[PDB]
């Protein structure tokens, strides 16, 4: 039908093919990778009972109320389907036996620069892998393939992980149209968006504290150092606090870095930053960029 329409059909006339499949994404999960990854395992699922279906890798626990994985033997690899999910670089797949499978399949939606896999299906103008697979659902709904509750809210908690709840640019008429869906399955999106959203009073404060701090050049420029008596004082990792770079986002007239002592993170509104240089778009503070 559509060049697209012949693509998805042969993902799914494969996987119809393998008893046992076995699925990965990369490490340092986020909510896509458990919302493709597994809601494409939870579907699989469903749709073939028969089938020996595993989900394997290492759990992010903030991510777990999502689905638990699978702890696999080398020896159920043989003659394996593998299913890889958004996982842009072969060294990045949480799990490497990966490739022991009879077959491979990369379902991603960066850019292909390593064009791993016997089967491929890589869009970059999806907004998430999570919606490639509700769309690769939507073509297997012919071939007999079941959505059920489980794997409705996978697949959109890993939309609302890669959109920044539809507020990235990478959102399409296809991200909302399938999230219009989505939402007619009963879970609760109120316990999901608790869930994502959920912060530890210590983080907080931390925030607090940076919000309190921050200062803006007449140039719209802002720097946030979070000292070493700071992440003691508060209690919080280098990754907790890296992680609050996003939270200026919304200040009156900023056009900032980030920092942080284990760490660099930057942030525009405007100005692109793949400028500052110190091998997505105090020396580094020639970024008052903001100046032009
Ligand atoms: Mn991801
Ligand atoms: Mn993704």
């Amino acid at each position: 039908f559509q060049s697209m329409a012949s693509m998805k059909t042969e993902l799914i006339r494969t996987i119809s093919l393998y008893d046992t499949i076995i699925l990965h994404r990369h490490v340092r999960p986020d909510p896509d990778a458990y919302g493709s990854q597994c809601g494409l395992t939870e579907i699989l699922r469903e749709t073939y009972p028969e089938k020996n279906i595993f989900a394997v890798g290492t759990p992010e626990p903030s991510l777990s109320f999502l689905y638990s994985l699978d702890e696999v033997d080398n020896e159920t690899y043989e003659g394996a389907l593998v299913i890889v999910c958004d996982t842009a670089n072969q060294e990045r797949i949480d799990d490497q036996r990966y490739p022991s499978g009879a077959k491979l399949m990369k379902i991603d939606a960066h850019p292909n620069e390593d064009p791993y896999g016997d089967l491929l299906w890589v869009d970059t103008s999806a907004s998430s892998v999570s919606e490639m697979i509700y769309e690769l659902y939507l073509e297997g709904k012919e071939h007999g393939w079941k959505l059920n509750t489980k794997a409705a809210e996978l697949i959109y908690a890993g939309i609302v992980g890669d959109t920044g709840r539809f507020l990235f640019p990478n959102t399409t008429e296809k991200t909302l149209k399938y999230a219009g869906e989505l939402i007619q399955y009963p879970f609760s999106s109120s316990e999901l968006f608790n869930q994502l959203y959920e912060t530890k009073l210590n983080v907080v404060k931390l925030n607090g504290f940076i919000f309190q701090n921050v200062s803006l050049s007449e140039n719209g420029a802002a720097s946030v150092f979070i000292k070493k008596d700071t992440l003691e004082k508060f209690g919080t990792t280098a990754s907790e606090a890296s992680q609050l770079v996003g939270t200026l986002g919304n200040i009156s007239g900023i056009r900032w870095v980030f920092f942080v002592e284990e760490r660099v993170r930057f942030r525009s509104k405007g100005p692109v930053i793949n400028g500052l240089k110190y091998n997505h778009p105090d020396r580094i503070l020639d970024l008052e960029l903001c100046k032009e």
